[PDB]
């Protein structure tokens, strides 16, 4: 029925049914003094729906999230933050409808919450966390231009691939199939040092975090499964070589963050058409916004767990941006 | 430092350095009445370095685990089970002093703890948790004969692939290299129902544990990453077709167990090496992670069994036992 909590010092606890009254989360351990309002959160929530009137037949409002506690005069107070989304199900106030869930909702509370972790890490450490689709069934995108990713509806970073992607889905929609997908999410500028071992390593906790996303059948950090093929060397005493900081570890070594960008990828499986018609076909490209929140949530928590461990902080000074 | 505990209802807490005095573990939630002794855990423990001798012609006896609590008269008392191993490192050329950090001691406590979950689950439900290697470097293994697996190092299940592994490893040693690895672990006869969504889905806790082993760079369940390129053409009517019941899900659907065998693969990377002494090379340590990968699967599954039972208040009834 649930294991509705995730996180230890930055923890999120959620409740709520899609056929139910509303959704909710109580998010813990956010330092005081971070600027925060609904809109901050809603940009993250709405990103699950790419396009200014792209989809379906008619438009909805949609359904706005509210901060019930934990912020004062635009900034966090350090106390637990309450988040509410009163589901507006067409019935409030002999054939009036009901049955259950249309549930982008199952993801609302976590996305909203991540939006907070997300912001704090940008605000404080200048951490960028963004993801993008790299594969849709038999189509792959090989270039990455971040500016392009919000242009198309596949969260795709290769302008050349957007059409091939747009071609495929079009077919699958009217052919009636659905296909797998591969998303890569990156965390740029994560301070070295975060992650607790053996058991709660940053990767370990990221994997567990990402798997909470339905339909994922695989998580891999860095080079990932490619790794089984590879033959080992980082270091030998030699005259000429190709550098180490092409990440094979993807930002995490031995459980701890290394300071280099953190690269994660997830694989989502094909879904279903249950019965009018929206036919997904890859409804797994929508995961991206929420892939982003999971990574953020783990990241934020391990930040605190790491701060939690110290009297004063030893080097390094390095390029300082808040 | 540490994040030294894992499990919620079946919990393991550990400590200890390899160079250190010893290693400890307090294991929680194991029901009473389970037959248990040291050797029951040593078996699993010793499996880490395959073959009787088979490295350098001889064995000094490996360090020994000791149950320090939680069993009485050969049966679990249902209290927290404590485990110990006093390292016996030798300076060579009263046991002091440490400096020797061996990446093998690091896994003893999970494997030891894992053994308990594995044993209990085997009895109670018949559940077999077996790992086996499917790729070393650029060598694969398609056939799987479980009887094959313990008859060679590499935990490999394909007899005709064994020599190819040997080939590549005996070669590599020479060259001073090392290669990545791919391991598949299967848990059979696990009852439908375990797993707690949203955050604690079984697949999520398994991924989390698999990632505890050094060198793991990814975890996948069911078909895994291949899933990215598949098309879900399912009549979803079971109209005449092949593969109506095939474990594309690897035994976990929606985060809960499906009743089917649970299949999980992890991939370990080529390892680093140091010394200015020469002669021992891994050259593929990945393979030795198999019994560890097993323990982790069991730990997680054991914890989820108890969480499912706990969550259930109109339980199905079996009465096969009696007590004095």
């Amino acid at each position: 029925m649930a294991g509705n909590s995730i996180g230890q010092l930055f923890r999120v606890t959620t409740c709520g049914e899609s056929h139910g009254v509303g959704l909710m989360a109580i998010v813990d351990g956010v330092p005081p003094g971070l600027a925060l309002t609904e809109e901050d959160l809603q940009k993250d929530l709405d990103r699950r729906k790419p396009g200014t009137s792209k989809f379906a037949t008619q438009r909805k409002e949609p359904d706005q999230v509210e901060i019930i506690s934990g912020v004062f005069e635009g900034k966090t107070t350090g106390t637990p933050i309450g988040l509410l989304i009163r589901n507006t199900d067409q019935k409030s106030k002999r054939d009036y409808r009901g049955g259950g869930r249309s549930s982008a909702r199952e993801t609302a509370m976590r996305v909203a919450a991540g939006a907070i972790a997300k912001k704090y890490l940008a605000e404080k450490f200048g951490v960028l966390i963004r993801g993008h689709v790299t594969q849709i069934g038999n189509e792959v995108a090989e270039k990455l231009d971040w500016n392009e990713v919000p242009n198309n509806p596949f969260f795709c970073g290769d302008v050349d691939a957007v059409p091939r992607f747009e071609a495929l889905v079009t077919s699958l929609r009217e052919q009636g199939t659905s296909c797998g997908a591969k998303l890569e999410i990156l965390a740029e500028k994560v301070p070295v040092g975060w992650g607790e071992p053996v058991f709660d390593r940053l990767d370990a906790d990221i994997a567990h975090a990402m798997m909470s996303i339905n339909a994922v059948k695989g998580v891999e950090i860095g080079d990932g499964f490619a790794v089984a093929g590879q033959f080992g060397h980082e270091t030998r005493d030699e005259l000429t070589s190709h550098g180490f900081l092409a990440n094979h570890a993807g930002g995490i070594l031995g459980g701890i963050s290394s300071g280099q960008t953190i690269r994660v990828a997830i694989a989502l499986k094909p879904t279903a058409s249950i019965t009018k018609g929206r036919h997904d076909p890859c409804v797994g490209v929508r995961a991206t916004p929420i892939a982003e929140a999971m990574l953020a949530i783990v990241l934020m928590d391990h930040f605190l767990r790491h701060r939690a461990q110290n009297a004063d902080v030893v080097p390094p000074f390095a390029p300082i941006e808040p």
